[PDB]
DNA sequence: TCAAAACGTCGTACGACGTTTTGA
DNA sequence: TCAAAACGTCGTACGACGTTTTGA
């Protein structure tokens, strides 16, 4: 892994909790056993003036990206060791968004376990529902009562 | 005047980078000899579902109020020295806000000298608009000329 | 099959201002 | 003539999804 010091820890969380987003997502893929794919998103949307935020971001916690969309830049995590590593350290100090991070972590512990049965996969659908839950979802497509309508 | 919690102080600077606002406005008014007041405000918007995060802020800083704006609600902090201690003691730890927090504590403490002599409260009229300049600004109305062409 | 990356999308919510009153 | 509250209101990000690709 990596370990965290605690006064950057302490910012972080504070810094998450107003200007950042957790987004927890089943994207449909024919690709995959269930045909779904399940992706945990950790990001940070800055003006691109401010690229220097996001990198010196990726640079402090050691691991993800920064991509340039035009006027906006994202700082992105989807790599799921590191995540869940990073959410274990910040989970404590989160006053807002805690329970998102741990509901990503519930899931990603989870993850091996959901691949073997269907209804086990749904159980894990329903977490990433309680997450949306939790921002404000505008355009959500794919739930988990999307998903066991094709599981049967 | 109380003394903040560096642990407090570090996830709050955290947060105020993120999600906070720092305002510097012009407003003019009949009432006062130049015809404007001179205003700073520190403030955070939360979904009034949250308010109870406002509240604790009211609690945890001691001075400043919430505001229910209906389905939003704002925590205010428009308090001169208050405000001036709590950027003070915040200061050192803000990244992204950084500059906005030293331009509201030197316009806090010229606020007297500029009380007087207006070439200086031009030149502190000045310091509003640099702020406004950190911030991107949308609906900005009165600035330094428009006081400046009345003086 | 899977973890990841790559990339496309858009309606409004709220930051950052206004204006005007209170209570000295 | 002040500080400080009260209350009002608009433009363009942007957040939270989305689809598709990549390479093992």
């Amino acid at each position: 892994n990596t370990k965290y010091n605690k006064e950057f820890l302490l910012y972080l969380a504070g810094f998450v909790d107003g200007d950042g987003s957790i987004i927890a997502q089943i994207k449909p893929n024919q690709s995959y056993k269930f045909k779904h794919q399940l992706s945990l998103t950790f990001q940070v949307t800055q003006k691109t003036q401010r690229r220097w935020f996001l990198d010196k971001l990726v640079d402090e916690i050691g691991v993800g990206y920064v991509r340039d969309r035009g006027s906006v830049s994202n700082y992105i995590l989807s790599e799921i060791k590191p995540l869940h590593n990073f959410l274990t350290q910040l989970q404590p100090f989160l006053k807002l968004k805690q329970k998102q991070a741990n509901l990503v972590l519930k899931i990603i512990e989870q993850l091996p376990s959901a691949k073997e049965s269907p209804d086990k996969f749904l159980e894990v659908c329903t977490w990433v529902d309680q997450i949306a839950a939790l921002n404000d979802s505008k355009t959500r497509k794919t739930t988990s009562e999307t998903v066991r309508a094709v599981l049967d």
